């Protein structure tokens, strides 16, 4: 019973946070084997940040002008080069708490967990979503940097995002664990602004099959649409288009609720003309597209 | 920037979870020292929970009976004891991973983050708040019971809850760590229905001066109010009333705003009488209850 917005146990990346200073700038780092990843913006003074050119900042730059430190205990760094906006520092030692690890780089709608670290400490972890424009709507202060997103499959934690920015309208940037950032935003102090932050309509059909399963049923109406027809309606309500591949992948939650997906995009059309009328789903007076179709299964489902 | 609800970094509580069988009843345990606490109902059966005699059942009981696992190994039980509604279980080991802690128990409004568990292993983490009606909204299906409620102050974990039951309803009702009911709720399968879910007056506010430390300003108006006068309209939307000691708690925020506590007060007093008219407020479209003025604070400040 109960439907929540949930993140991924955060021990086993809690065990890779680690604390990177360079000159005068503090962020964190993920320690992972005997590397430590880091936004190459610590290299960067706040005068360096207007127009950065990292390559000969990081001429100025040795092993012993990185420090690391894990807990109260500094770490040796043997090696350090850029990989894309990322540095990867080498260290002597390899992290013991080293979790089974993968770096994928996410597409837009795909929701990850992160672990707001500042200092190499954590503050604390929430569940975000790479939206439609490449942007996350995350909730980062100065020191946040290098904090990372995750997704974790029983004990292989796939890491696929690390923060890097604050775009002027205060949504964040930031880079796959390859240093590739996310949309077409650079590691510089400058004028980058956001495309259209539409709506995950997968998501919010997946969340909508969350709100049946939990008893919240007093959306769903009398009437069907097609792909086309429901299309020509997320598209006026900037609602991300719905194709086949997204109404596959609600399968499961279609087989276990009885409800067609097609069905669900015909009441999520009358939510979308007719409003909420001040009636909530889930506890929420907007509909949520935060949650993927996996996320859905997963959290009514148990998996551990 | 950014307001996200966000959960405490769970590493130190999963350490701390174990897996607690007895007879076909299988659920979670909390291991600290050399005690592991779980819900007493973990000795009944489902015919046992229509009218539980928990002493009489218990008697049947022996320490080789509960059978309790931790990773993939087993506890030795060498002594348990029932006190209140938990079982605390002594066992030969006491736990590694013990972290600093206390056991707290909370007051109606009081935020707390929630480590679902099944079988002993973590499947997420999430913000709750207990109710004023004493339960809790949160997302737990069977098997997750001793799953547990806590706080974190730097290192020292203070465990507030831990789930034992679902209403009819589909709201939650757990314990202290001293095994006592938050409200009237009885571990028993009988007719519990909750009072009214009040809204969480002192938080709504300190979740509006979040979203002016963020950006979200359209709300403020050229109004005041006086406590009097709030709370005949809080009272009328079914809001807790408003106290003396909740606007010195508020003070902090009313500090680094320049936003007085009762210009907030009537600020909030127009949105419930005007409605958000299809607005938000930190991407939300109903006013959000369950951030303390402390977790207001914390998030914007960066405290790990
Ligand atoms: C906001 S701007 O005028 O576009 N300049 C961005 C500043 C530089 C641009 C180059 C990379 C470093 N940032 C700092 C930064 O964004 N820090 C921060 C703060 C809060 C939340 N998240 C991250
Ligand atoms: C829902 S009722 O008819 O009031 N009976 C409650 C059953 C017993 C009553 C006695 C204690 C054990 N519960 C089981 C229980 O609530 N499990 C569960 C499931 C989902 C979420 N959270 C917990």
């Amino acid at each position: 019973s109960g439907f929540r917005k949930m993140a991924f146990p955060s021990g086993k990346v809690e065990g890779c946070m680690v604390q990177v200073t360079c000159g005068t700038t503090t962020l964190n780092g993920l320690w992972l084997d005997d590397v430590v990843y880091c936004p190459r913006h610590v290299i960067c003074t706040s005068e360096d940040m207007l127009n950065p050119n990292y390559e000969d900042l990081l001429i100025r730059k040795s092993n012993h002008n990185f420090l690391v430190q894990a807990g109260n205990v500094q770490l040796r760094v043997i090696g350090h080069s850029m990989q894309n906006c990322v540095l990867k520092l080498k260290v002597d030692t390899a992290n013991p708490k080293t979790p089974k690890y993968k770096f994928v780089r996410i597409q837009p709608g795909q929701t990850f967990s992160v672990l707001a670290c500042y200092n190499g400490s954590p503050s604390g972890v929430y569940q975000c979503a790479m939206r439609p424009n490449f942007t996350i709507k995350g909730s980062f202060l100065n020191g946040s940097c290098g904090s990372v997103g995750f997704n974790i499959d029983y004990d292989c934690v796939s890491f696929c995002y690390m923060h890097h920015m604050e775009l002027p309208t205060g949504v964040h940037a930031g880079t796959d664990l390859e240093g590739n950032f996310y949309g077409p935003f650079v590691d510089r102090q400058t004028a980058q602004a956001a495309g259209t932050d539409t709506t995950i309509t997968v998501n919010v059909l997946a969340w909508l099959y969350a709100a049946v399963i939990n008893g919240d049923r007093w959306f769903l109406n009398r009437f069907t649409t097609t792909l086309n027809d429901f299309n020509l309606v997320a598209m006026k309500y900037n609602y991300e288009p719905l194709t086949q591949d997204h109404v596959d992948i609600l399968g499961p939650l279609s087989a276990q609720t009885g409800i067609a997906v097609l069905d669900m995009c015909a009441s999520l059309k009358e939510l979308l003309q007719n409003g909420m009328n001040g009636r909530t789903i889930l506890g929420s007076a907007l509909l949520e597209d935060e949650f993927t179709p996996f996320d859905v299964v997963r959290q009514c489902s148990g998996v551990t």
